[PDB]
DNA sequence: GAATTGTGAGCGCTCACAATTC
DNA sequence: GAATTGTGAGCGCTCACAATTC
């Protein structure tokens, strides 16, 4: 329906886009503190990431 | 298996990448002359484009 | 003025180096 | 010296302006 982006979530929560994707796509080095603030952004705007973007950039196979 | 790129085909046939995508993805403004030279490049290297690239870049919906 | 063509620029999601922090 | 963070940079395929062509 309406896509949203990692940047839209980031801008809303007042964080970085790498802060966002830690929560979303399960990365490591952020914090538990900031995690929950991103979880709020996802909820408001209703973040749908693009699976296409997740595949294209999602690193090549070694 | 092994993906190839529009650039790889282009470089082989000695053309532009937009020259390539005309033949591949059915564009307009090239020629019939050059068309068949691209067709030869696809055949050698075995051009498999990425459907993901074609989707992500494949213009937003209006 | 519309077909042909060259160069910059972008989807949104990820990577990489180096500064920062201690 | 490794976790945390900021700025630049890229996957490959597609678009946009303007120069070229006549």
């Amino acid at each position: 329906m309406k896509p949203v982006t990692l940047y839209d979530v980031a801008e809303y929560a007042g964080v970085s886009y790498q802060t966002v994707s830690r929560v979303v796509n399960q990365a490591s080095h952020v914090s538990a503190k900031t995690r929950e603030k991103v979880e709020a952004a996802m909820a408001e705007l209703n973040y749908i990431p693009n699976r296409v973007a997740q595949q294209l950039a999602g690193k090549q196979s070694l």
